[PDB]
């Protein structure tokens, strides 16, 4: 589990949100496993403007961070699940790293912040849901 919070907005993997996240829905892609909800409550997450390929994540099945090379967003082939048949999911960021199903939503970071969340997993590889390209995010 886990979420970003910058000024009015919640951003979780889509397969995760709740019924409060869709009755405040601002934006939501499925290709993407990204849902965008709004908050009362104003949040003071940085998010990174780069194109850094280096940064550490949260492992809550571990409860450690770990550092990480990873690649540039791209079109990445997604085994089905039990929310998703098998698909390709875009803007996608793999890592050779350790994760598990409960580790969706755990943020990676560089030294520019908040670079995205932990989205897919498995063979010793994790995959992290870029929002770096989400300008709106800030305005
Ligand atoms: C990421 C957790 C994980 N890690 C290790 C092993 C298995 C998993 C599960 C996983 O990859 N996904 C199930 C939830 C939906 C995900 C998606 N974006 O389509 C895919
Ligand atoms: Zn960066």
């Amino acid at each position: 589990s886990g979420a970003i919070y910058v000024g009015n907005y919640r951003v979780v993997n889509r397969h995760l949100a709740t019924h409060n996240d869709w009755a405040n829905l601002v934006w939501e892609d499925s290709s993407r496993d990204l849902l965008v909800s709004s908050t009362t409550a104003q949040g003071c997450d940085t998010i990174a403007r780069c194109d850094c390929q280096t940064g550490v994540y949260y492992c809550s099945s571990r409860r450690k961070h770990y550092p990480v090379s990873f690649s540039k967003p791209s079109l990445i082939f997604v085994e089905a699940s039990e929310y998703y048949p098998a698909r390709y999911q875009s803007h996608l960021m793999l890592a050779v790293g350790h994760s598990e199903p409960g580790d969706c939503g755990g943020i990676l970071r560089c030294q520019h912040g908040v670079v995205g969340i932990v989205s897919t997993g498995g063979n010793g590889l994790v995959g992290f849901a870029d929002v770096r390209d989400l300008l709106w995010l800030d305005e």
